Order: structure tokens, then sequence, then C-alpha cells
């Protein structure tokens, strides 16, 4: 749940800043 969105968005976020 949030222990598997919260992870999940942050890695999103590697994947828009780089």
């Amino acid at each position: 749940i949030f222990g598997a969105i919260l992870p999940l968005a942050l890695g999103a976020l590697k994947n828009l800043i780089k």
C-alpha cells in the first residue's frame, strides 16, 4: 500500500529529474 506507493513515486521522481 502506501509503503509501495510512496517508494514508487519516490522513484518516478528520479525518472523525472535524473
